[PDB]
């Protein structure tokens, strides 16, 4: 339960150091990562409301034109089947997707938060059966542990794929680790609470998987910054393009890592752990691995839970 967010930048709030890293308002950036473009559009009129500054490399359009017009004239297609399918009230981890022939794919992913929808769009280009069963197959924690990292590593390609557990102070130990030689091994390793503070981790257990695909890559800011349904920040907890903290950009590069990714391990509503993936280079997963990773993140905390409440 950490100390209440500041404002963030653009709103006259303080600058993030090692004394306040827990109040850094890390869901409104106002501003997302350079491999894929965002909008926001009203749930309503779908009139588009905010633009990434880079939409015309995903889109074709500059943002000033995009801006105003309205989903139906941009979207034809995907309109009423997104109209259909987020309606308000929906949990904002709801999501749409849809698969765009831009002339060479985009994948769409919409999800809604109140009265506003948020577009996310980037390139896109029997082995789950495999991976659910060797999960549900293993008879202890360690093994549980073993087999997560392994399976998430040979999907994904990444150079080190750890779990990471939290023990009730916050502090984390690597339990398990699945690396390239020789990557520097973290198993075993131990790290302070503030590595990932607590509002970061109470994300984490709303929105379950996030990172950074180019840890050099600088934020493209959204413009107008601010909804204009409300004059205040756009929420992007539920958007995995969404910028991330320069405090933890800093730290992977500071490690040597280039692309980051994690995925939360929940048990009883708490973040059990992460699935922390590094690659060295930057590295862009696409849309659908993403959500195969999710649903592996799933299946590891039901067998988490499982295993645990068997001790
Ligand atoms: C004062 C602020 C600091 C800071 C804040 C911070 N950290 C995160 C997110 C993460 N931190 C993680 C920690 C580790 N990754 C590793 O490989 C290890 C061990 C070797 C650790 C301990 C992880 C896994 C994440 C999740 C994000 C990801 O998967 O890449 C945030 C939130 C980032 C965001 O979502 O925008 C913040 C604000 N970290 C510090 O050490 C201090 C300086």
């Amino acid at each position: 339960d950490p100390l209440p967010f500041f404002p963030p930048l653009y709103l006259g709030g303080p600058e993030i150091t090692t004394e306040n890293c827990e109040r850094e308002p890390i869901h409104i950036p106002g501003s997302i990562q350079p491999h894929g473009a965002l909008l926001t559009a009203d749930g309503h009129s779908g009139e588009v409301l905010q633009v990434s500054l880079n939409a015309a490399t995903f889109l074709g359009q500059e943002p000033t034109v995009l801006r105003g017009q309205t989903l139906a004239a941009l979207l034809p297609e995907q309109w009423p089947a997104l109209q259909a399918a987020l309606p308000p009230g929906c949990p904002d981890a709801l999501q749409y997707r849809a698969t765009l022939d831009w002339p060479g794919h985009l994948s769409l992913t919409v999800h809604r938060v109140a009265e506003l929808l948020i577009l996310e769009f980037e390139p896109t280009e029997h082995a789950l059966r495999n991976a659910m069963f060797a999960l549900e197959s293993a008879p202890n924690l360690r093994a549980l542990a073993e087999v997560a990292t392994q399976t998430v590593r040979e999907l994904t390609g990444f150079d080190r794929v750890m779990l990471y557990k939290f023990a009730p102070d916050a502090t984390g130990e690597m339990i398990a680790e699945a690396r390239r030689e020789g990557m520097q091994a973290f198993l075993g390793h131990r790290f302070p609470a503030s590595h990932t503070p607590a509002q970061a981790r109470a994300l984490y257990t709303r929105h379950l998987l996030r990172l950074t695909a180019d840890t050099r890559a600088a934020a493209v800011p959204l413009d107008p910054v601010l909804n204009p349904q409300t004059n205040a920040p756009t929420p992007l907890g539920g958007a995995v393009l969404r910028a991330t903290s320069p405090m933890h950009m800093q730290y992977l590069r500071n490690m040597g890592v280039g692309s980051s990714l994690s995925v939360s391990v929940v048990v009883g509503g708490q973040l059990w752990g992460l699935i922390v993936c590094h690659h060295q280079t930057p590295y862009v997963l696409p849309p659908d691995l993403r959500t195969t990773l999710e649903e592996l993140g799933r299946k590891l905390s039901g067998q988490v839970q499982r295993k645990e409440a068997l001790e």
